[PDB]
């Protein structure tokens, strides 16, 4: 029908959203040929959730799969008992996902599964969908007048109609594949009808990463992973690592056609060579570029004024403690660290205390990059590679390129188990990830 495709939205009635949806292999057309994805709800992606703070929303997750699953609300700082990436939901068997939406809470979110040990198969294979938190900042001209999309970039590989298994290789390095899609299509064409447009980001692929860069434009970043910046921030490109989300403002400068290309990047994926007493590991290099929609502007495009003003940052108290967390890799088997050790389920490596603010200094000590996520606390960035981050604004992942430090403020929020792991999730499934318990 429209010539951009974009998932299905389900937006909350009356304040509440409740929905069933199965995680199920689901025969699709994708890419222009025939395939049996793990979806939800059918789709992929899954259906878009659009829901507003104070909302309710009550998500019966039914489980179609062969193996045990469960959701992870990433981005959402809501209750660990609720958000439990913890749970094992059996195949045949449903468990039933009641939040409260926070009252001071916007922008782009997004649910997947997260067993460990399971979860890099399952992303791989469809499972993922969005959620949007809408705003009362929505309905600023400058927002409003705008043509908003929703963009989810995965990317997938495919295998005699199914998902290509994963290999030795893929392990190590996470699985990125070959078809590189926005909203489950090849290289769509969106056909802008107005001179701004509001697109949502989201890099929803197990590993890939994607550089940004519109032709002839540049981008206004106007919200982070979990909320708005303080004020549009221009950009010539914009990165953005496994996990991440971003909201940008376009402006519209001429008629033509625009290419969005993920453009080259080295995350530090390796492969392995043989050159006469060698077989050692080699750097994969850079991803070759890929184009990933086709932007055609309207005839004469007048964009809006950017908005002056997004959100204010809060005021944070002065934080308590100060937490090193040291990132290492073993290539070869496979294995990845955090302080030296693996995730253990068992185990609780940091114990905070609930509405304290801390300091995470994450410090990457392996070669490839590894995009850091924590669940339940969002945080805010202070500076990466000991540059300071220029806006102000609630993440969620930050990505750290070899050797670098990120300093992180970090409030606690709600108490209870939670986790902090490496969004690339073939990492996380080797062991990349930690506990940290909030009383
Ligand atoms: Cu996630
Ligand atoms: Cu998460
Ligand atoms: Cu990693
Ligand atoms: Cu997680």
């Amino acid at each position: 029908g429209p010539s951009f495709p974009e998932p299905k939205v389900v937006r909350s009635q009356g304040g509440l959203l409740s929905l069933k949806l199965s995680a199920t292999p689901t025969p699709l057309a994708i890419a222009g040929q025939r395939a049996t994805l793990l979806t939800y709800g059918g789709s992929f992606p899954g259906p878009t959730l659009r829901v507003r703070p104070r909302d309710t929303v009550r998500l019966t997750l039914e489980n179609r799969l062969p193996e045990p699953t469960n959701l992870h609300w990433h981005g959402l700082p809501i209750s660990p008992k609720v958000d439990d990436p913890f749970l094992e939901i059996p195949p045949g068997e449903s468990w039933t996902y009641e939040f409260t939406v926070p009252k001071e809470l916007a922008g782009t979110f997004w649910y997947h599964p997260h067993l460990h040990g399971r979860v890099a198969p399952q992303l791989f294979a469809g499972l993922l969908g969005a959620l949007v938190v809408e705003s009362s900042l929505d309905a600023i001209p400058e927002l409003r007048e705008a043509e908003e999309h929703l963009l989810v970039l995965k990317d997938l590989a495919l295998q005699g109609g199914r998902p290509a298994p994963h290999t030795p290789m893929d392990w190590m390095n996470g699985k990125e594949g070959d078809l590189v899609l926005v909203n489950g299509a090849l290289r769509p064409t969106l056909v802008a009808q107005k001179a701004t447009l509001r697109l949502r980001l989201l890099n929803a692929s197990n590993a890939r990463y994607y550089r940004l860069a519109l032709q002839d434009h540049p981008l206004y970043l106007i919200a982070a992973d979990g909320g708005f910046l303080e004020e549009p921030l221009e950009v010539s490109e914009l990165l953005l690592a496994p996990g991440e989300r971003a909201e940008v403002l376009v402006r519209l400068r001429k008629e033509g056609r625009f290419l969005l290309q993920a453009l080259p990047y080295d995350r530090g994926a390796m492969g392995m060579m043989d050159m006469g007493g060698m077989a050692h590991a080699m750097p994969q290099g850079p991803s070759r570029p890929e184009t990933l929609l086709y932007l055609i502007a309207p005839k004469n495009p007048k964009p809006l004024p950017l908005p002056k003003a997004l959100s204010p940052f809060p005021t944070l108290p002065a934080p308590v403690v100060t937490r090193r967390l040291v990132l290492t890799e073993d290539m070869m088997a496979a294995r990845f660290f955090i302080n030296g050790q693996v995730f253990d389920h068992r185990r609780v490596d940091l114990k905070g205390q609930a509405q304290t603010v801390e300091v995470w200094e994450v410090e990457n000590q392996g070669d490839m990059d590894h995009p850091f996520h924590l669940h339940v606390h969002p945080f805010q960035v202070l500076s990466v590679g000991g540059r300071p981050f220029p806006y102000r604004a609630w993440k969620d992942v930050v990505n750290l390129k070899a050797g670098e430090v990120a300093r992180l403020l970090v409030p606690l929020r709600e108490k209870g188990r939670t986790v902090f792991h490496c969004h690339i999730v073939e990492h996380e499934d080797r062991g990349m990830m930690g506990v940290l318990e909030v009383g």
